[PDB]
């Protein structure tokens, strides 16, 4: 599960912890992950949005009926996880191709 090697490049130990706990749980809210990990709830959100732009996490949106506002259930995005992996392999090869051109 080379997923952790990427998350680490975005936001270090905290990001690796968030993915591992999300991986352990399957799905989690922003607040649920903050309690599990001890990271400020504000920081988990930047992670998740960072992970979302890195295409390693997606979500489905549920509407909280008490407040009328939405909250997200995060998940690791395995639909694009293999594509993200595949791009990383391709980027490394392209780095090698430039060397053969040295």
């Amino acid at each position: 599960t080379a997923l952790l090697d990427m998350a680490r490049d975005i936001g270090g130990d905290e990001a690796v912890e968030v993915v591992k706990a999300l991986e352990k749980k399957g799905e989690a809210t922003d607040e649920e992950l903050a309690e599990l990990t001890g990271v400020r709830v504000n920081t988990v959100r930047k992670m998740l949005y960072a992970l979302y732009d890195a295409k390693l996490a997606t979500m489905r949106r549920v509407r909280d009926d008490e407040t009328g506002w939405y909250y997200y259930y995060w998940r690791i995005d395995t639909k694009r996880l293999p594509e993200v992996i595949r791009t990383r392999k391709l980027q490394e090869l392209e780095k090698l191709k430039q060397m053969l051109q040295e």
